[PDB]
DNA sequence: TTTTTTTT
């Protein structure tokens, strides 16, 4: 009769589709009789079977039309629009229910239909990293709660350490799990103002070693990036909105985002001392290590740097009140997968080969 | 009366054409006498010979609208929509086997009655390749599950060596198997985002030659690609879908393809080589050099170009086994029709001139 | 009554106008009556007199007409289309022998019963041609299968020698036969892309006399043009499908045509020199001046630097069976008229006029 | 009742306007009564008093438009379509004769009836220019003759001497006797590309005041013209047609125009050297700078900048045959206006005058 | 009951409004009534209060239409045609009359019954500003004559003084009287290229703050202004069109308008003294300090900075015969406005009072 | 929108 605009807005939403040649692309599949439909027979892809009966009879008269890609090109525009709206009224707690949200929908992947890896060999990487230091199941709730407060100046850590800390192996973890991005300070002041734009609208931010001045008595590589650091003060602090430079576009203006950042055992002034929440304090500790040179696996896998193991550790340690109210049903299924997947003994063998020394597995 | 769109973009998918001029051309053709087409007569091309007898009716009523190219546009993209729409949910394997079949139908033609081209001078080209390297069919499928895993990090081949020692020929070969694009990225940096457009729900990748710096003592120019290709490691990684560019149209999130890469013999920043899978060294040699200036007509046809010749040496050398279950008739129907063509000492003749370097055929 | 733009579109193809401007112009003299037109009556240009009295009915109603840039848009497409579907569909000896096809037409003209251009002034531009070097008539041959063959990595020929040696000239005469188009590859790297964009869809390209650097130690001066010409060591491989621009037009991906790089004596990196198959040397011969400065009716009808000279060239001195299969008539045909209108005894004294520096003809 | 777009094609054909906007606004006027129109009335500017009665109507019909801009738009099509149309089919001598005929025009005007003008300021002005160098008239004619043949390689003329040698101004008058524009090459290489764009169809070209290096020895002020010209070594040529780019066109492939190149003595290379014919080495004289002292009305009325000036010098000096046959017609009317009114005595008072250095009009 | 286009037309041409968004906002205001608009009642804008009770009714419409913008762009496209055919079609001369006819209109309103200005304050500017050099109001014409008549060479006035001698003060007023725009030479010559495109279509500019190289000399700042300019002879001069740009914008040409250029006690090339007509030396006189101390409406109702006191400056002393009969008319009545409210010893005693450095109005 | 501009 005429094709309903309606009808095919509302699969886009449905289906959150926001690009205009797939919504084309899908919606043109549901021209054949659904009722015959080997798809849906097969029940491959939820986003054709759930929907290709309701939308039969719509998509036989869209599959006619000349106008295709203008009904296409509105329906999306309803998509974005629905993105851009609630993107203006987020909290920041809610990004970090998404950003994890979107994890626990990768992890799927690893295990199931897909089966990409083990899981195992995952939660071996999570016994791993979690002898290192104190008590990590709480310290990573302790920083992600720190990074939704966003309290001004009560906003930022420093991991220093020797070289070869593990830090940067850490770091990336991190920045795995949470999202952000990483910066340089290390660079002529003339040339740094860019970088510093970087960080625009990102939730989070790690910035790379910065070469303190005289280190080098330290055997430590030494030079500007000290001097600059303590010239950005207020950034760190939060205290009032900032102008960021894009490169080829103008200025925009916000509070900086709160972060991480990363030391050798150089020099550090009162001043600079006195911004962060904790400095947190990482060393060589080579049982670890020559467990590594007997798991070498979880480096092949990269584990060891996933931000993965760290959501894993999380969705193992702590209470499922702990989480975001909704999110917390999710961690009720991962840890019944987990938990009878792997006991305490296992966990246990685990950790013990660890702290041995032992191969992870042996 | 009235053009039918619907018949128009039933021709383009069934040619997968998809270019708005070669579909207005090709289909301008059909407006003729279809009873007293020379073409169809003389069996030229498939692509007009097989369809013209249909198309007709349309294509002269085609041939009086003042629509023309905004016809052709509806049907191009109903091709794209089919071809994104397919790479979402078909699996890497199956698109292979799609590949693969597709490249099957095309020997059979080329050897068919049409059988344009000799069946052993196309293998001749297998031995020069088989020859090249040793075990080049089982490094051959070692990099193809490599690119069908496609699995984070682990994504990326190098071949490194001098001029003229036949890395581009390999990934002239593999390309045209897989379905690719080649790159270039000698070029300036906020220039180069169009370069990477063309990625877009390829397969595959391949960057040629690339200039790096240092070493050009050696009389080689120095150039910005490495700079470029380790500021660039963010799309190597294959860590998280990217939006991808084309101009005035919609930007496409997605994970960036693997690939492969060669280089005449620059320095790395270890840093650029810590993105690797593996390297590959090559050699030139100059049995295999003489040899040509007699077998030229294998050049010529750019047969040891051609991906057609992996297919044919795979189909030699391989297991039915080694194939999908889906194709493994095809692999035995082509084994069967390999098996027929030949003797070993036709083969190992051959191969045997090939390590003399001269009289390739005798 | 409605325009028929079915009769432009034939027009345009007939023609093989490929400019809306002057297809819009060259239309719209044709709304005159043809019986007065001043044009057809001199005979002025034939694109114009064998097609008034054809398209004067139509031209009346375009010249009324509010659409007309979007009538010439569709004719002008259709002509491009064309040139896409040849492009892909016909091998390389068939474009040539169009190619050469359409300057024996115009041979047909120059020389035909208007007698508007001298047959005699004609042929001795070849005589002068044939002795600019040794055995020059094999050199054309050979270049043309080269550029026929396109086989990969033997694709270019390096024309090397002092200021006003003569290699432009070659060139330029080369590329009217072949079809094609120079290249300023000594421009900077950011306007580069549509430079090369120039090439999408062509046989030959030519690049101009670039600069190299250092040669100012004997005031060469020093610029970019080998610099940038090292970047592209793909393109000149021909190799693997490289990505070409246009302004507002998304990437082509195709090869890069062969051709031909004209040079004063800068030096040459290896990774370049390896690209080439050919280096032709060119020198000074002041009695070459000299009859140029005593016959320079060859300059002022730039005789010696234009394509069909060579042609006749080639008419004049090979076998007929070496010119493909369809066109051996009209190169018979032709043999005659030449063998006719002149003896190889005055061919015998223009080259011995040229040979004494005497001006060509006594 | 509707607008007829042929009337607005044909005033804009007739006045040969291809600006949409000029062309817009000066319709526009005619929808007032001619009847009052005190433009008409004063009798001011031809391109309305002779046009506004005819279009009146129209004009009144198009001020209520809709549309007004597409209707200007198709309009300057036309125009800039028949340009392009010409510059294909017309010989340089028919270009030549044409640009003869519309100055003619303009000297018909204003010596006529509009009082608008004293030919005896412009016939000193004739003294002046022909007092200047040697042969002056010579010298025209050589340098038309040599623009009209556009023999490749010899095409150019370069000027040097002391500044304030009146090369600029001698530059000017043949720059507005032809057709053509100045570009100005001492510019950053990168916003080269745009600056020759301006030569894109046109009849002349003129480099202005190329600053070279050495001459700095002098305080020449240093730059890079020179260098800049020897990279558009081609363009001068003139042998093959070159890439012509414009800010968001795509590119027009042309042979680039034949001129003039001014300088004071900076060195220039080889290369660049043996590109120019001649060479015109210009000299301070005082008594010329002594006689335009007394002679103030000449460049109050910018009379010897002017190709006006030029035009009445070739009328007074050379033979009737020299002008292509069609404009001998007005020709020997304007040699007859001169000699009707300047005895010869009036110019031996004249060029005296000049010559003693005392104030020309006695 | 439609949308009268000409009525939104004649508005913009009457309010001469050229941005779209500008015009568009403005006449949707008109949409209610009139009759009780505080607009209106307020009287609070000209260009609203004359036209809101006329333009109602189509407003009102207006504000139904669904093509609000479309019409918007035709309107404003009227008033930009009228600019372009102004542009090309008048005298110098005329451009200056109706220049004066706007500030005369102004001052009209600003001293009227609605007078927001007290012309007695007005007054006192022009003695404050008659006192500011020698024989000011001859200087004034003079300058006036010069830029009507823009005779070549003879194009430039130079200011030089200390700092805070009123050059910039002068430059600005007259560059409102006339119209016009300011530049900035200090600067590398890459961001040049877009300084001067603000010249294009200017009637004037100004170089103010001309930095001498080495002006440390003096103890003045350094820069390169001075060597940046002396490039540029061609464009001072103004003998011949120079190539003008603007961003996004295809180049024009024309003759860069004439002007005054700014600078302190640098030194200056004849080169560059040689461009100049005549040169104004200012001083620091401190009785004008003392006034301005004690006369401070002056400043901060910018009296001083305003063309409006120059033109009146011009009213009060020039003689009828020296402006267009034009405005002679309106000359007549603004003089015998100013010669009924003040006695020509009222203000002959300004003038002394401020020789007295007193404040100006006792 | 791209392009041009920005950027070097
Ligand atoms: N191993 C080899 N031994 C001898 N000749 C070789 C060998 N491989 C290639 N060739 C010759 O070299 C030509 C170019 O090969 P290819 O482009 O693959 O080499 P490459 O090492 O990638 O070169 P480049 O670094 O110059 O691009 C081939 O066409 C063939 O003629
Ligand atoms: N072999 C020759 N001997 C003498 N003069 C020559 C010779 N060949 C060409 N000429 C003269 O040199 C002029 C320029 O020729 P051409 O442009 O082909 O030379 P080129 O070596 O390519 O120069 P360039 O590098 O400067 O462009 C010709 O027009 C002719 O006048
Ligand atoms: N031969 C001459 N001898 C003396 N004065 C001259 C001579 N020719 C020109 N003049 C004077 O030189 C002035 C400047 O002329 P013009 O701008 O053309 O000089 P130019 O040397 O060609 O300049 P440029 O090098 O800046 O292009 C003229 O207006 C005239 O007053
Ligand atoms: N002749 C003068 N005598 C005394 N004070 C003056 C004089 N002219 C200007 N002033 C004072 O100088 C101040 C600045 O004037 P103005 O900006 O025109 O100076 P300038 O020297 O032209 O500046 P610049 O060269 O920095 O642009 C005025 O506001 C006024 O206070
Ligand atoms: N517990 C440990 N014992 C010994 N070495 C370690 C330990 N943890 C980390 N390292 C060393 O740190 C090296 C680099 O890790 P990385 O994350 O880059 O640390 P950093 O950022 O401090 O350099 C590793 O290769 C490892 O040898």
């Amino acid at each position: 009769k005429q094709v309903s605009w309606k009808l095919v807005t509302e699969y886009a939403m449905e289906t959150k589709c926001d690009d205009v040649l797939l919504l084309l692309g899908m919606y043109l599949e549901f021209q054949y009789s659904f009722e015959m439909c080997l798809k849906c027979i097969k029940k491959e892809q939820p986003s054709h079977y759930k929907y290709h009966e309701k939308h039969y009879a719509n998509a036989a008269i869209f599959a006619d039309s000349k106008n295709q890609k203008t009904i296409c090109q509105q329906a999306v525009d309803t998509v974005l629009a629905k993105k851009r709206v609630d993107s203006l009224q987020l909290t920041r707690e809610q990004m970090l229910t998404n950003r994890f949200n979107d994890l626990l929908d990768r992890m799927d992947i690893m295990f199931g239909s897909t089966g990409s890896a083990d899981i195992e060999e995952w939660m071996a990487g999570v016994a791993w990293l979690h002898c290192l230091l104190p008590k990590m199941d709480s310290v990573v709730y302790d920083f992600l709660k720190c990074m939704v407060y966003n309290i001004p100046k009560k906003r930022y850590w420093l991991f220093k350490g020797p070289i070869d800390s593990g830090k940067t192996t850490l770091a990336a973890a991190l920045l795995e799990l949470c999202g952000g991005k990483a910066l340089n300070v290390n660079l002529p002041l003339d040339r740094l103002n860019f970088e510093l734009g970087v960080a625009i609208d990102q939730f989070l931010v790690v910035f790379e070693d910065v070469k303190g001045t005289g280190g080098e008595s330290r055997d430590l590589p030494s030079g500007q990036g000290i001097n600059n650091l303590d010239n950005l003060r207020d950034y760190l602090d939060g205290s009032v909105k900032v102008n960021l430079e894009k490169k080829h576009l103008n200025k925009r203006t916000q509070i900086f985002p709160p972060g991480i950042v990363t030391m050798n055992e150089y020099s550090v002034p009162k001043t600079l001392q006195a911004r962060f929440v904790k400095q947190i304090d990482f060393r060589p500790k080579d049982y670890l290590k020559h467990c590594l040179e007997r798991s070498e696996f979880l480096l092949e896998k990269r584990i060891i740097q996933s931000g993965i193991a760290l959501l894993l550790m999380l969705i193992w340690y702590r209470p499922v009140a702990e989480f975001a109210q909704s999110i917390q049903s999710r961690i009720v299924e991962w840890k019944e997968r987990l938990d009878k997947e792997f006991s305490l003994s296992v966990y246990q063998k685990m950790k013990f080969n660890v702290a041995m020394g032992i191969g992870v597995l042996d």
